[PDB]
């Protein structure tokens, strides 16, 4: 699935990721945009041959299990695919847990790079949350 921008906030909003661990619903959907373009089907291969999946580009050296990362984690405790639909409950719970391992959003090279130090409000801006 491709999100409207306000539709990916107001989803977003729901399952309490705004303002999660301090960081405004703005910056969560700035880094969607970069990270994905907004699309839940979204894959990227890592050099090291772990994957990156979603509209958060979740990747598998940690988080999930796509059986092609030899030596990963799965702390997320899913499959990477579930990070892959229409419904972005997994990858918002997978990213809690992401964005509260001690780097917070630094995890998201395109939020660090495109999004920080930014007017993110402006990501929520004419959205009726
Ligand atoms: C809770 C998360 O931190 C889990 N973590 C996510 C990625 N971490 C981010 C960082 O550590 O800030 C980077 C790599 N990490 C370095 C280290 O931990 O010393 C080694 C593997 N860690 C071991 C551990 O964390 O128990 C498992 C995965
Ligand atoms: C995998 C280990 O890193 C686990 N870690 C114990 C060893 N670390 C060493 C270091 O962080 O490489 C001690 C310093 N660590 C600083 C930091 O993480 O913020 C304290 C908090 N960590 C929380 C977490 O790691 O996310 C506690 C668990
Ligand atoms: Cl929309
Ligand atoms: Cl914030
Ligand atoms: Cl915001
Ligand atoms: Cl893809
Ligand atoms: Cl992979
Ligand atoms: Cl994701
Ligand atoms: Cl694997
Ligand atoms: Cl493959
Ligand atoms: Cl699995
Ligand atoms: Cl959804
Ligand atoms: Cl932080
Ligand atoms: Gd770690
Ligand atoms: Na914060
Ligand atoms: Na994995
Ligand atoms: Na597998
Ligand atoms: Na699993
Ligand atoms: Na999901």
């Amino acid at each position: 699935k491709v999100f409207g921008r306000c539709e990916l906030a107001a989803a977003m909003k729901r399952h309490g990721l705004d303002n999660y661990r301090g960081y405004s619903l703005g910056n969560w959907v700035c880094a969607a945009k970069f990270e994905s373009n907004f699309n839940t089907q979204a894959t990227n291969r890592n050099t090291d041959g772990s994957t990156d999946y979603g509209i958060l580009q979740i990747n598998s050296r940690w988080w999930c299990n796509d059986g092609r990362t030899p030596g990963s984690r799965n702390l997320c405790n899913i499959p990477c695919s579930a990070l892959l639909s229409s419904d972005i409950t997994a990858s918002v719970n997978c990213a809690k847990k992401i964005v509260s391992d001690g780097n917070g959003m630094n995890a998201w090279v395109a939020w660090r790079n495109r999004c920080k130090g930014t007017d993110v409000q402006a990501w929520i801006r004419g959205c009726r949350l």
